[PDB]
RNA sequence: CUACCC
RNA sequence: GGGUAG
C-alpha cells in the first residue's frame, strides 16, 4: 500500500497505460494528475524504445483514392490480436488519411510526423508498433482492392473501370506480379540466368544453338512468368492479363502490391520445444482411462503464458506427475492437452483443420498492468471460435502491493467477459505468480494448484465417444445368402446391441430396419462398441437401397440435411491446395463421412475472392443431403485431392461442358491410326537423325547396339537411350526369338542351382589347412541373419502380415485375382502348409477353403525382354496368402539394416552419388530369385524360419512342358515372399563382404537384386557369389565406370539418363499419346524443348487425329492425353471455378462382385487394421467392384492444375 | 484398371 | 510377385 488505489484507475482510464506503471508513476510525482502523465510521457518512450528487440510479423495494409490519386500503407505490429483490435486501427487509418492531405510518399516523414502519439499506444499496448513502407501512383484511371487486411494493391490503367481495375487488382493480388511487361527487365538481371545457365547447359556437351535456344526460351518463360501480360487472368484464366488488355481497349500504367511482414523473415519459435527449456533450469534446483481435455493458453506476448504452462508443468510435477507444440500435463482426476494460441488466423486453422480443437482456454494476464486493449479481441476470439469455458489467471501479483488495487483489475476483466457472453460474474480468477511457482515458493505453487484446480471442475468432463448416440458411417454393403444384408465399417460412436431399432439415413428418406447381428472377423458378438471395426446384420432391406455415405444411426439422433453453413481452411500452394484462387461459382465435392458430394457454395457478405491458404466462412448447398450436425470435419475434395477443410457452424433451412465434344473425342479415341510398317523403328530412327547419331539399318541392331562409355553427358544419353528403347519391343517382325529362350535359362536356374546345392554340403574341404573366403562371410552371414532376425517368426506378425492379395494363384487367374475371389474361392494349399490353413479356420467362424491339395505350382511365361521372356510361378493361393505373410515380417525387419524396400527413392539416389563418388558401386545378379538354392538357404536362416520358409515354399511345380520339376531353388519367382528374402540375403552377404574388409556394413544398400555397396567390396563380393550359387552380371553390375544404375534411374556422372523403352506395337492412339509423352519428359525441363528432339516430337504429333492434338494435360496426371500447357487446352472446360479436363480411359463393362468374399476381405482388412496439412485421417478405404477390360477407350473427365 | 520398375 | 504414382 503507497499512495490511494483510487483514482490511479484516473490515471488508467484517462490515459491507458499499465496499471502498475501508473502507481509506481504516480508515487513518483505525490499525489498528482499532470505532472504523472508528464512522467509517462517521456518514461512511456523509453518504453517505445525498447521496442527495437520485437521482431514485428503481423500488421494491416491500408489502401485509400481520390479523384484518380492512390495510395497504400504498410503499419505493422508483432500480433493479429492487435491489428484486428479498434486502436491499431484508429491509428492505422489515421495515418493513411494523412497521405491522402498531403501526398505523403516518403516513409521517413509520417514516421517522425507521429513519433510523439505512436509512442500513446506502445505504452498502452506494448510491442514494437512501426510504420514499415508506404508508396503512391498516379495515372489515367486507377483502382484498389483489399483482400481483408493482409494484402492491397494499387493499379492504374487507361480505359477501365471498377469492372477491370479491381479485377486485374485481384489478379495482381492473387499471382503477385513484379513487372507489368517482359520489357521490364534490367539486362544485367537478365544476363545473369543468361550466363549461369549457359554453364549448366555447356557442361551437359550442347552445341550454341541448342543451349542457347533453350536457355533463351526458358528465360523466355521465366521472364513470361512475372509479366503481368503473359500471366493467365485470374477470373478467366485460359487468357493472358496483356492478352485482356488487348482484347480490352485499354492499357494499365503501373501497379503497387503490400503484403504485410513481407521480407521481414525472422526465426520460427516453437511453444512446446521452449517451455522444455523454461521448466529444465528449474529442475535443478493403472488409471487410463482418465478423461482428456483440450485447453488452450491465451494473452498477451509479454505477459508470459510460457512462463504459466512452465509452471502448471513443473508444479504439476511436483505434486501428482509431469499436435506438436502442446505439453501433456497431468492431474489426480484427468490428463490435459494444452496448447498455445497466440496467432488468431493461425488458430482457426487448428480449430477448423482440426489439429488442435479446444475444450476451453486459460486467460493469462499480467496484474502489474492489468487487461491490455487487444485483450478485447483474445476474448472475442473465444466467443468467434466456440471456447465453452474460460479461466482466467493474474500473473505476477507480486508486483502489486495493494489488493484493493488487485481487486480493481478483476472489474476490468469481469466486465471484459460480459461484452463478450461469457460469465464474468461467475468466473474463476486467480491471483498468482508462474515466475515465484517455478523457484519453490510453495506459497505461491498453492496458486497454480489453485488454478489447476479448476481445470478439474469448472471444465465438463467430455462425454466419452461410447457415451454419445449410436452411429456408423456406412463403408459398404453386401447381400449375402442366409445373411440378410449387412454394412461394415469402424462405428464412429454408441453402442450397438443385437436387436435395437436403428436407421438407415444417407439421401433416400431415411429408412428404418432392426439389428439382426453384429460381427467381426474373428468373433461374432452381440454389442458393438464405438471405435470398432465391425459389420452389422440388416433384416427386410436388400442391397439396392443401401448407398455408401449414408449412416446407421439410432433413429432421431442425426437429420439428413444439404443446406448449412460453415467455415473453411483452404490449403495454401504449399499444402497441395489449388496455386490459383477461386471467386463465387465454386463447385467442388464435399468429402464427408466416407463418400463424396458435390454441391455449390456462396461468400459471405462482401468478399469476392478467396486464396489458396486462407479461412473463410461461407453458406454450403451440396446436391443431395448427408445425415449430419455440427462438428463434422468435412474436408474439399477436387478431382480427387483435397483443396480444403473445414466443420460444418450451423444448419440452415435446406433447399459448362460440351458432352458432344467428348463424344467426338471418344470417337477419334477409338481410331486406330495405321503405319506403312514399324512405326517405332521409324519414329526412333528418325530420332536418331535429330541427334546427328546413325540410325538402325536392320530390325536387328535395335537389340545389340553396345554404348560407348565416354564423351559428353549428351554423347552417352542419347547413345544409351539408342541402345534401349527399343529393347523391349515385343512384336518384332524377322525376330526369330522365342519364349522357350526363358525356358532354357530355367534350366541352368536349377542347374547351377544343382551343382551348389550338393556342393554346398560340406564345410571341410579335405583337412585343416586351406580356408576359403565363401564360408567366411556364410559364417558371419549366418549370425548376422539371426540378430535381426529371430528363432522363429513370431506369430504375432505371422498373421498380421499375412493377406489375400494380387490376382493369379493355381485356383485362379488374372480374371479371378481381385482378393475377394480368394474368400469365395477354395483356394489350394500344400501338404506342409496344411497347418497354417487349420489355424485359421482356428482363428475364425468363416468358411475356409481348400480345393485340392497338391505340392505343384503352375510354371509359365510373362514377357521380358525382346530376346527372351521371364519364368515367374503362379503359387497356390493359401501359400501365397502365407508367403506374404512372412514376407511382410521379413520386410520391416530388414529395415533395422537400412534398408527400405517400400521407398525405393534411397536406393537410385546412392546410384546418384555413385556415379559422380566412385565409391559407390551398383550391382546386379543374372538371376536372383532362381539362383538362391536350398543348401544356401538354410546355411543362413535359423532353423525355425528354415522351416516356415520350407512349410510355405512350393516344392514342386508344373510346366506347359507336362513334365515336373522338384525346385532346387528354395523359391522362385512369384513366390510370396522370395523378394524379400533375396533382398535379406544379399545384405546379409553384402554386410559380411564388408566387416571382413574393414568398412561399413551400413554403406550396404539392397533392393531385391539391386545392391549397392563401397567398391572396394566389389571383387570380395563377386568371389562370395561365386561361392554361394550366384553369378554377377557383369554387364549390368558397375563398379569403375562414370555411370551407374539402380531402381530403374540410370546416371552419368551425376547426369541423368534414365531412358525409355518401346513397348508393345504402337497403333491405337492411346499407344501413341503414350509414347510422345516418355519422349516429351525425357526431352524437356519445365515445359522447354530440346530443341533436336522436339522435330520428331512436332513431326510423328501429326499422325494424330486432329482433336487429339490440341487436347493437353499437365505432366503428373497420366497419358489419357499428350502432355502439354493445360492453358491451351480448348476442351479444357472451366466448370464450378475449377478446370476439368477430358483424357482417355480403358473402357470397362462392370461384372458381378462374390457378396460373400468381398465381404470376407471387407472384414480381413478391418482386422488387419486394428492389429497395426495434418488431416487425411477423414479417409478411407474403397468398396470392392470388378470391372473387366474390353477393348473400346472411354473418355473420362479429370481435374487439372495451372505448374 | 493405367504408367514406371526390381 | 513386389515398390511406386494414377
Ligand atoms: N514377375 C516377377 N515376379 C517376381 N519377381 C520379380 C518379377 N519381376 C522382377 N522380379 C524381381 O526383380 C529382381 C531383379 O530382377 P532382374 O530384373 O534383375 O532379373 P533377374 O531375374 O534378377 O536376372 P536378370 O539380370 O537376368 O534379369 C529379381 O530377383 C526378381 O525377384
Ligand atoms: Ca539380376
Ligand atoms: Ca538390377
Amino acid at each position: 500500500a503507497e499512495i490511494t488505489a483510487s483514482l490511479v484507475k484516473e490515471l488508467r482510464e484517462r490515459t491507458g497505460a499499465g496499471m502498475m506503471d501508473c502507481k509506481k508513476a504516480l508515487t513518483e510525482a505525490n499525489g498528482d494528475i499532470e505532472l504523472a502523465i508528464e512522467n509517462m510521457r517521456k518514461s512511456g518512450a523509453i518504453k517505445a524504445a525498447k521496442k527495437a528487440g520485437n521482431v514485428a510479423a503481423d500488421g494491416v495494409i491500408k489502401t485509400k483514392i481520390d479523384g484518380n490519386y492512390g495510395i497504400i500503407l504498410e503499419v505493422n505490429c508483432q500480433t493479429d490480436f492487435v491489428a484486428k483490435d479498434a486502436g491499431f486501427q484508429a491509428f492505422a487509418d489515421k495515418v493513411l488519411d494523412a497521405a491522402v492531405a498531403g501526398k505523403i510518399t516518403d516513409v521517413e516523414v509520417l514516421k517522425a510526423q507521429f513519433e510523439e502519439e505512436r509512442v500513446a499506444l506502445v505504452a498502452k499496448i506494448g510491442e514494437n508498433i512501426n510504420i514499415r513502407r508506404v508508396a503512391a501512383l498516379e495515372g489515367d484511371v486507377l483502382g484498389s482492392y483489399q483482400h481483408g487486411a493482409r494484402i492491397g494493391v494499387l493499379v492504374a490503367a487507361k480505359g477501365a473501370d471498377e469492372e477491370l481495375v479491381k479485377h486485374i487488382a485481384m489478379h495482381v493480388a492473387a499471382s503477385k506480379p513484379e513487372f507489368i511487361k517482359p520489357e521490364d527487365v534490367s539486362a544485367e538481371v537478365v544476363e545473369k540466368e543468361y550466363q549461369v545457365q549457359l554453364d549448366i547447359a555447356m557442361q551437359s556437351g550442347k552445341p550454341k544453338e541448342i543451349a542457347e535456344k533453350m536457355v533463351e526460351g526458358r528465360m523466355k518463360k521465366f521472364t513470361g512468368e512475372v509479366s503481368l501480360t503473359g500471366q493467365p487472368f485470374v477470373m478467366e484464366p485460359s487468357k493472358t492479363v496483356g492478352q485482356l488488355l488487348k482484347e480490352h481497349n485499354a492499357e494499365v500504367t503501373g501497379f503497387i502490391r503490400f503484403e504485410v511482414g513481407e521480407g521481414i523473415e525472422k526465426v520460427e519459435t516453437d511453444f512446446a520445444a521452449e517451455v522444455a527449456a523454461m521448466s529444465k533450469q528449474s529442475h535443478m534446483s493403472f488409471e487410463r482411462t482418465k478423461p482428456h481435455v483440450n485447453v488452450g493458453t491465451i494473452g498477451h506476448v509479454d505477459h508470459g503464458k510460457t512462463t504459466l504452462t512452465a509452471a502448471i508443468t513443473t508444479v504439476l510435477a511436483k505434486t501428482y506427475g509431469g499436435n506438436t507444440s502442446h505439453v501433456e500435463y497431468d492431474t489426480p482426476t484427468r490428463h490435459y492437452a494444452h496448447v498455445d494460441c497466440p496467432g488468431h488466423a493461425d488458430y482457426v486453422k487448428n480449430m477448423i483443420t482440426g489439429a488442435a480443437q479446444m475444450d476451453g482456454a486459460i486467460l493469462v494476464v499480467a496484474a502489474t498492468d492489468g487487461p491490455m486493449p487487444q485483450t478485447r479481441e483474445h476474448i472475442l476470439l473465444g466467443r468467434q471460435v466456440g471456447v465453452p469455458y474460460i479461466i482466467v489467471f493474474l500473473n505476477k501479483c507480486d508486483m502489486v502491493d495493494d489488493e484493493e488495487l488487485l481487486e480493481l483489475v478483476e472489474m476490468e476483466v469481469r466486465e471484459l467477459l460480459s461484452q463478450y457472453d461469457f460469465p464474468g460474474d461467475d468466473t474463476p480468477i486467480v491471483r498468482g505468480s508462474a515466475l515465484k511457482a517455478l523457484e519453490g515458493d510453495a506459497e505461491w505453487e498453492a496458486k497454480i494448484l489453485e488454478l489447476a484446480g479448476f481445470l478439474d471442475s469448472y471444465i465438463p468432463e467430455p462425454e466419452r465417444a461410447i457415451d454419445k448416440p449410436f452411429l456408423l458411417p456406412i463403408e459398404d454393403v453386401f447381400s449375402i445368402s442366409g445373411r440378410g444384408t449387412v454394412v461394415t465399417g469402424r462405428v464412429e460412436r454408441g453402442i450397438i446391441k443385437v436387436g435395437e431399432e436403428v436407421e438407415i439415413v444417407g439421401i433416400k428418406e431415411t429408412q428404418k430396419s432392426t439389428c439382426t447381428g453384429v460381427e467381426m472377423f474373428r468373433k461374432l458378438l452381440d454389442e458393438g462398441r464405438a471405435g470398432e471395426n465391425v459389420g452389422v446384420l440388416l433384416r427386410g432391406i436388400k442391397r439396392e437401397e443401401i448407398e455408401r455415405g449414408q449412416v446407421l444411426a439410432k433413429p432421431g439422433t442425426i437429420k439428413p440435411h444439404t443446406k448449412f453453413e460453415s467455415e473453411v481452411y483452404i490449403l495454401s500452394k504449399d499444402e497441395g491446395g489449388r496455386h490459383t484462387p477461386f471467386f463465387k461459382g465454386y463447385r467442388p465435392q464435399f468429402y464427408f463421412r466416407t463418400t463424396d458430394v458435390t454441391g455449390t457454395i456462396e461468400l459471405p457478405e462482401g468478399v469476392e475472392m478467396v486464396m489458396p491458404g486462407d479461412n473463410i466462412k461461407m453458406v454450403v448447398t451440396l446436391i443431395h443431403p448427408i445425415a449430419m450436425d455440427d462438428g463434422l470435419r468435412f474436408a474439399i475434395r477436387e478431382g480427387g485431392r483435397t483443396v480444403g477443410a473445414g466443420v460444418v457452424a450451423k444448419v440452415l433451412s435446406g433447399a459448362s461442358s460440351r458432352n458432344s465434344l467428348s463424344a467426338q473425342l471418344r470417337r477419334a479415341a477409338n481410331t486406330r491410326i495405321e503405319v506403312e510398317g514399324n512405326l517405332a523403328l521409324s519414329i526412333a530412327n528418325d530420332l536418331l537423325l535429330a541427334y546427328g547419331q546413325s540410325p538402325f539399318n536392320s530390325e536387328a541392331e535395335c537389340i545389340s547396339f553396345s554404348p560407348r562409355f565416354d564423351g559428353t553427358p549428351d554423347d552417352f544419353r542419347i547413345n544409351y537411350l539408342k541402345a534401349e528403347i527399343m529393347s523391349k519391343y515385343d512384336d518384332f517382325s524377322l525376330g526369330i526369338d522365342t519364349e522357350a529362350v526363358a525356358w532354357e535359362k530355367f534350366l541352368a536356374a536349377e542347374a547351377e542351382c544343382a551343382l551348389t546345392n550338393a556342393r554346398l554340403y560340406r564345410p571341410d574341404y579335405s583337412e585343416d589347412f586351406n580356408f576359403s573366403l565363401g564360408e567366411s562371410c556364410i559364417h558371419m552371414a549366418r549370425r548376422k541373419i539371426a540378430k535381426l532376425i529371430g528363432d522363429v517368426p513370431s506369430v504375432e506378425g505371422m498373421l498380421r502380415h499375412c493377406r489375400f492379395s494380387g490376382g493369379a494363384t493355381t485356383t485362379n487367374n488374372r480374371s479371378y485375382g481381385h482378393p475377394s475371389f480368394k474368400f469365395a474361392l477354395p483356394q489350394a494349399c500344400t501338404p506342409r502348409a496344411l497347418k497354417y490353413v487349420l489355424a485359421l479356420r482356428a482363428s475364425t467362424h468363416f468358411d475356409i477353403r481348400i480345393s485340392d491339395i497338391s505340392p505343384f505350382n503352375k510354371a509359365v511365361t510373362v514377357p521380358k525382354n525382346s530376346k527372351t521372356d521371364r519364368c515367374i510361378a503362379i503359387e497356390p493361393g493359401w501359400n501365397m496368402f502365407f508367403q506374404l505373410g512372412i514376407g511382410g515380417i521379413l520386410r520391416d525387419r530388414l529395415r533395422c539394416w537400412g534398408i527400405d524396400l517400400n521407398d525405393q527413392t534411397i536406393n537410385q539416389r546412392r546410384a546418384h552419388e555413385g556415379s559422380v563418388t566412385n565409391n559407390l558401386a551398383t550391382v546386379d545378379l543374372s538371376a536372383a530369385s532362381d539362383s538362391i538354392s536350398l543348401a544356401l538357404c538354410e546355411l543362413l536362416l535359423p532353423p525355425g524360419w528354415f522351416e516356415v520358409l520350407m512349410d510355405l515354399r512350393s516344392p514342386k511345380g508344373r510346366l506347359p512342358d507336362g513334365s515336373v520339376v522338384t525346385y532346387e531353388k528354395i523359391s522362385s519367382m512369384g513366390n510370396g515372399y522370395t523378394f524379400e528374402l533375396e533382398s535379406l540375403i544379399f545384405a546379409s552377404l553384402a554386410r559380411s563382404v564388408c566387416e571382413i574388409l574393414d568398412l561399413d556394413s551400413s554403406e550396404v544398400t539392397v533392393y531385391g537384386d539391386d545392391i549397392i555397396l563401397p567398391s572396394c567390396a566389389v571383387p570380395a563380393l563377386r568371389e562370395v557369389f561365386k561361392y554361394v550359387g550366384f553369378t554377377t552380371n557383369t554387364k549390368k553390375t558397375f563398379s569403375e565406370g562414370p555411370f551407374r544404375e539402380s531402381c530403374g534411374k540410370h546416371y552419368y556422372s551425376g547426369v541423368d539418363v534414365t531412358p525409355f523403352y518401346i513397348r508393345h506395337r504402337i497403333v491405337s492412339p492411346a499407344d501413341l499419346i503414350l509414347v510422345l509423352n516418355n519422349l516429351y519428359r525425357w526431352a524437356t525441363i519445365d515445359g522447354v524443348w530440346d530443341p533436336r528432339a522436339h522435330s520428331v516430337y512436332l513431326k510423328y504429333r501429326k499422325l494424330l487425329p486432329k482433336q487429339l492434338q490440341r487436347n493437353t494435360i499437365p505432366d503428373g496426371y497420366g497419358d489419357g492425353a499428350l502432355v502439354g500447357s493445360v492453358l491451351i487446352n480448348p476442351f479444357a472446360k472451366n466448370r464450378g471455378w475449377i478446370r476439368y479436363v477430358p483424357v482417355i480411359t480403358d473402357h470397362t463393362r462392370d461384372r458381378e462382385r462374390a457378396e460373400l468374399g468381398s465381404y470376407l476381405y471387407d472384414l480381413f482388412s478391418r482386422c488387419l487394421s486394428e492389429s497395426n496439412a495434418i488431416d487425411q485421417l477423414i479417409c478411407r478405404s474403397n468398396p470392392t467392384k470388378i470391372s473387366r477390360s474390353t477393348g473400346k477407350f472411354d473418355i473420362q473427365y479429370i481435374a487439372c492444375s495451372s505448374r
